């Protein structure tokens, strides 16, 4: 019938997290459902990727979507990245079913497909969790603004 139109935000691990905002990741792994359909801002969570996660990632998402993917200087943690449309949230089995391609992408039981992946200029000292939070009244605005300049690849 109805639903909180407010900005919420999701955290990510990264670098996966950065690869969303980037344009890499265009699906979510998660243990819960989430039926909030729209817009999604994507922050770092504090945790540090991996040296071991980010090659190989970088290699396997080239040949996933294409060596001419793209992909970020550094990963930042606690930090407001990008945002990114969720047009749905279907499970390892639907995910699949419907999105093939990138059944593998996830593994989480609930995958939250996102699109528009867009990178923020200006990122805010957030905290990340587990879950979904509404953003704060302050953030809110600014990472509106914050789209205002993407990088030269897009």
């Amino acid at each position: 019938g109805s639903s909180g139109s407010s900005g919420w935000c999701l955290s990510v691990h990264q670098p996966w997290a950065s690869l969303l905002v980037r344009g890499i990741k265009r699906v979510e792994g998660r243990s819960w459902y989430t039926p909030h359909r729209g817009r999604l801002w994507i922050a770092a969570t504090a945790k540090k990727p991996s040296p071991q996660e980010v090659s190989e990632l970088q290699a396997t998402y080239r040949l996933l979507r294409g060596k001419d993917v793209e992909f970020p200087n550094d990963y930042p943690s606690g930090c407001l990245l990008g945002c990114v449309d969720l047009i749905d949230c279907l499970s390892q089995k639907q995910f699949k079913e419907q999105f093939p391609d990138i059944s593998q992408e996830s593994d989480s039981p609930f995958v939250f497909i996102c699109k528009n992946p867009q990178e923020m200029v200006v990122k805010f000292p957030i905290k990340g969790n587990p879950k979904i939070w509404k953003l704060d009244s302050k953030i809110h605005q600014g990472a509106k603004k914050g789209l205002m300049k993407q990088n030269k690849a897009v």
